[PDB]
């Protein structure tokens, strides 16, 4: 398993422009492209993302391709984050996957809001984390997702995806 397949799983594949959990409008494997109520605003994020008129519609290969693209653009970001990076430093290979998986879901600045949680990863009382993560809007919003995410810090395995 690695980053890719398990936001995949998170995430899921959509073709066609959709609404995510929180009303947004989303594209792909977790792209959001605005927080814009209007669906013209979308469309029009769309195009100047994909470099075509597609009509609220992509091709697989076009939804890879801003999946890599988000994936890096997650990574760097919690790299040149002074709050993140000390933590991603810290951590082991896997429990790194979980931290970017957050990050890709609710941006550098939210996680970043995480205080607690952050201190308690990079001291690995994994316990205190896991408990700490779950009182969180977060939590109760995406919660089997965020129980998933929460298992992968907790234990450093894959099991909650091994599964799935």
């Amino acid at each position: 398993m690695n980053i890719f397949e398990m936001l995949r799983i998170d995430e899921g594949l959509r073709l066609k422009i959709y609404k995510d959990t929180e009303g947004y409008y989303t594209i792909g494997i977790g792209h959001l492209l605005t927080k814009s109520p209007s669906l013209n605003a979308a469309k029009s994020e769309l195009d100047k993302a994909i470099g075509r008129n597609c009509n609220g519609v992509i091709t697989k290969d076009e939804a890879e391709k801003l999946f890599n693209q988000d994936v890096d653009a997650a990574v760097r970001g919690i790299l040149r984050n002074a709050k993140l990076k000390p933590v991603y430093d810290s951590l082991d290979a896997v429990r790194r996957c979980a931290l970017i998986n957050m990050v890709f879901q609710m941006g550098e600045t939210g996680v970043a809001g995480f205080t607690n949680s952050l201190r308690m990863l990079q001291q690995k009382r994994w316990d205190e984390a896991a408990v700490n993560l779950a009182k969180s809007r977060w939590y109760n919003q995406t919660a089997n997702r965020a129980k998933r995410v929460i298992t992968t810090f907790r234990t450093g395995t894959w099991d909650a995806y091994k599964n799935l």
